[PDB]
């Protein structure tokens, strides 16, 4: 075919953060990227990324298996592939290759720049249209000391940056974890709204109590507060939380979305693309649902500029996004790989028309920080 | 802008058949289509068509209304706006239309393929990229003869015209129904599948005892047995009925696709545009049920060539369709407005790669025949 | 410590098969394994395995991202730890690594193996006391030829080989895999108990049918009919099915048990030390079943004598194993990398009371197989 | 063979405690226990003990029925048996003997005391390893007056004994009871976490009542409020209780615990070894609970050191014991029959390396307090 696929390189980049971002299971000191380069016959290059967290600490993909299944088993499968059959391309692997969805991801993201500067038009057209140019981005406080993420937020807000926060917790003691939320959302007042992520990290029987607690105090979401895996226990969660629960963890593709909504396991649902397996994929997860009555949020595995990109562009043709974006992994980076970064200003990330992710390669900075 | 909705006009047109067509609630003795002709600022014009069965005896839009509610809120809504941007189109008219989903199929399908042709691609390329180019085709026996429904399905097998008979029922008595419908499946045997539609015509008190004659006598499907108002039986009959249930009717909109995936009130879906919106809307309510591990199959409104095309593009794209389709309405119309007709052969229906629909007016026809 | 581990090897190691294994998504052609040499201060030694089947196609760990993920994150976490501690051991990697129970498996084979030679004991007493010396082994048949299958089973019995059939399904028509299993039972009658696997295969709309037609045909169990994503489906399939059902994909970890077990998705649970993370886990999954009063089924990835071993030594302390095992790994594989095979003998595997896993490795075999 | 069972005596010993400790049934002012002294043909003893609370006021089994059964019924079963394989020994008794869970519990605690001295390994790493040294221990106040319960709280936690309270409740007015809870967490404040057990003394019409009122006033954990037999009323105050509800009568086999954890009765699980039919069969309970997300706690039935520490052993090897513990028994009696009592000190048990469960025999105290 004139754009069949004729190499796949992946990149494995470590770049450097802005500060140490501390999670319940596990603190980045720094972030790693795996870039995916797919080049056509038609000597259109597209660009994708799968990024994660903490090795291990957070999936079962880490930056280092994602090179190596995407290296043995996705090249292999795509290459002479026609590039411009998006559909098919990822069905194919999909018939071949289980799970693997975060490399899915940055796959998919590849393919969706290289047919959008092949047809001269950004992807949040490839994906249908665009109802919207920007996105309002959160922030995540999560230096692990009360009086320095008090500070950042109101900085956040003078500078007109940002005016939602995600607050991590969970790893230390659940009291002094309330107690340094509550402080939090007393010195912000109602100038901004104050969310929390557990990572996971409560048993039921705590949670059942720290949810109470904490929409008793003023705080607007509950991020997956509780196990995964304790299926009927977010069900009776989400009764009992007089704040609204937001499943992340628990969605771990398409179809544990559906499982989610059927159950009652959540009242928000996070949209990651690295989850789901890509842009299209997080689409059909953002359908179910829309017609399940569950809230959006644009989700993030903290990608760089590329991966938030591909990202936004399948946000920007949501209905509605009832509880906005965290897409602020570009600026948590002290360094990407990006020619020019994603626009952040007056709380929200500016997406351009420019053809596929709008984006090109700092040359310089890769070489540099790849591994 | 360059691509600015500069009209739409509804057209009626009254169509003859080849025979007449009883259904359970309805005998269709002709039939009649809504054409969509939306023209563009580029000068490019889009084909669209919403139509339906019976007048009002099959759902709520009429021809009529659809036409009346077309011309009077839905043109005033579109004219000016950007036709390149179908996703922005179909939600600004989702934000004040309620329902009518016949008559957003219509437009819709008349958005893809000016989009098409806009771009030079056809419509299953604009929903992401086909994966086959063949969809199998089956056929529906309803002169309400047994001698002459056998007669018939034995020539289209001859013919190698259609290998799959739906048969429809629910109009009689129901152990006569019911011998119609075993005789029919004792006289092709294995030569062929033959399924059922009751068209919501059983109670539920009627449908638990024949569900379980049919489906012990080599019947492969049972289409809407019951109401879909008695949701509880739905999902009581799923599990007394050895044979697979579909849920048609019970369809409406997206939203319900996700209800009765949660209920579990039937394990196969019917997917028509007319009922859900357009291809679009009709590709959200397939990856509901895919995600739900639901059957899928490609159904109709009875459409002619443009409803047909519009609705055989967007089944191209979809991983599987384990019930195949039954996109045979051009077939049953003895008259159509397309120049060319689709081109079915081999027990399947040839979609090609031309731009938009792939299709064109037949001037002559559409001036004959319009009201 | 005395007993810390020094050293840990991962070696992937191409093996020849005994003829083509067709599988419902996949047709072996060969095996591949992963080989763990893990090395303690003692000068103590020991092997461990984690194999899968067809490189992604059956699960989301590849042998070469087990390798990458081992060499990466596991040997960082473990070289200097005590290995006589074992549950310290595999705690310290469940709190840093997410998932790939596949490798924790192998390493925790390879500890016990160590364990057992430091101690002087068998495997199967660290692991508590062993019930049994021998243990039931059924035989796969996956030819894709009935007439071949048939006489391979009739050789298997002759030969006192095995009385346990277990047939691989769900690759072709409904219709023509079911002749193909009748057949096959019709064919060995009473002398043998035949079984199904569909491995995901079927939507719910196929096999509410065919496992009626099934156990109305002497199959005495149906593992997997359908997606470990269809909960609700396996559900009311445990009801519909005159035949009892097992769980084997729909178990990804040990919690998966538990709420299998809550839902009645299942009433037999397949027991895989790779799918749960080592035998010691999977002993805790065959707690849960226990409790629950499902069923237990000592299953296999396709694992040579290490995995296997590793596998039987677990299930020789188990109170009952009313499904009996699959452990023929070895059988299927034309060469393995053991100084001396697992005992085959009389329809049951035969395990020694030597320490550790009781094995050597072939250093010929290994150098000229190894990668 | 080498290591069999020679000789098993039972001892009922009568001991003092420091205090009456009063309970919503019965009234403590004594404690008795069984002792189990199992010889084995390679000269080595073990020791257990299967101990309860008042007679039988509290459980089914009595110092004296344990005696008459094992002497009648698990003697004759055990001796002769090799002590050296205890999975064997144990699963031997359950095929011949329904229920006396105390009774197997002194059992298995003695042939884990003596495989430990045979292989010069404690009972936790018998049991696979311990990932903690110390265990955190609560203390019952029961003295059936406020102002006694402050004092010596406050004195408990001035000596860095303990600082975790449980309170005994029920056995007066309702309202009368809260009053003295709430007025002891008042008085410690912060400095203490105090919890109450109801013994099942409530009718689920106060406790719906009740919980509220605990939970809104500072009380950390609420075990067993009613009835284990109002298995509904369970699950409906797990829902409206603000306080997670511990569940202890409720377990009395490892199958109670998956039913428990099934239906949702409770979000925290008590661990007694007494309960479940000794520290292995407490492990699977355990991995029950951790695999349904339900917290865990270290119980006791007031047992001696010998008990007590046994139960401790296996609490060593858990992941993590959310409520911590109560293995305080030896605390409570004035008197045990050791030659040197467990290690408390900091508000923690400090368990030794020393073979088997670390402890010997106290000839002298033994012959004085022996029935
Ligand atoms: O929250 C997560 O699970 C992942 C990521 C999103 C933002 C952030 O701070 O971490
Ligand atoms: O069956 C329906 O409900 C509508 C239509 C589909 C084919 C047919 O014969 O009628
Ligand atoms: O069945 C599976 O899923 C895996 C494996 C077990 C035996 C076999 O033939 O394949
Ligand atoms: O609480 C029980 O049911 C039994 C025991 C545990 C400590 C205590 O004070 O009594
Ligand atoms: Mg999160
Ligand atoms: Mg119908
Ligand atoms: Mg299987
Ligand atoms: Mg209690």
């Amino acid at each position: 075919h004139a754009s069949a696929i004729e190499s796949i390189e992946t990149i494995i980049v470590d770049l450097p953060t802005i500060r140490p971002h501390k999670l319940a299971m596990h603190t980045m000191q720094n972030q790693t990227l795996v870039l995916i380069r797919l080049r056509c016959a038609d000597g259109i290059e597209g660009l994708g990324e799968s990024t994660t967290i903490g090795g291990l600490a957070y999936g079962n993909e880490s930056p280092d298996s994602i090179k190596t299944n995407i290296d043995r088993f996705v090249a292999p499968l795509l290459i002479g592939q026609d590039a411009s059959n998006i559909n098919a391309a990822m069905l194919r692997l999909e018939q071949s290759i289980r799970g693997n969805t975060f490399a899915k991801s940055g796959i998919e993201s590849a393919l969706l720049d290289a047919q959008g500067k092949r047809l001269g038009l950004p992807v949040s057209e490839l994906l249908g249209g665009r109802v919207r140019d920007a996105l309002p981005v959160a922030w995540t406080l999560a230096s692990g000391d009360t009086a320095k993420d008090i500070a950042e937020a109101q900085k956040m807000l003078d500078l007109r940056r940002h005016r939602i926060f995600k607050l991590k917790i969970g790893a230390g003691e659940v009291d002094r974890d309330l107690a340094h939320v509550i402080a939090i959302k007393k010195a912000l007042g109602d100038s901004a709204s104050v969310r929390v992520d557990v990572n996971q990290a409560w048993d039921e029987a705590v949670a059942l109590r720290a949810c109470r607690i904490l929409g008793g105090n003023g705080i607007d979401l509950i991020e997956q507060p509780i196990s995964r895996n304790n299926r009927a226990g977010m069900v009776r969660l989400n009764a009992s939380s007089p704040a609204p629960i937001m499943a992340d963890e628990s969605i771990e593709c398409v179809e544990d979305a559906f499982n989610l909504a059927r159950e009652g396991a959540a009242s928000v649902f996070a949209l990651k693309i690295a989850k789901n397996g890509g842009p299209r994929a997080t689409l059909r997860t953002a359908a179910i649902a829309e017609a399940a009555g569950i809230g959006l949020y644009g989700g993030t595995m903290l990608e760089g500029g590329i991966g938030t990109l591909a990202s936004a562009h399948a946000f920007l043709t949501l209905n509605k996004l009832s509880w906005d974006t965290e897409l602020f992994g570009p600026l948590l980076l002290t360094e990407d790989i990006l020619a020019e970064p994603p626009v952040y200003r007056d709380f929200h990330l500016h997406v351009s028309k420019a053809p596929g992710l709008g984006l090109s390669l700092d040359e310089e900075r890769l070489a540099f920080f790849r591994r």
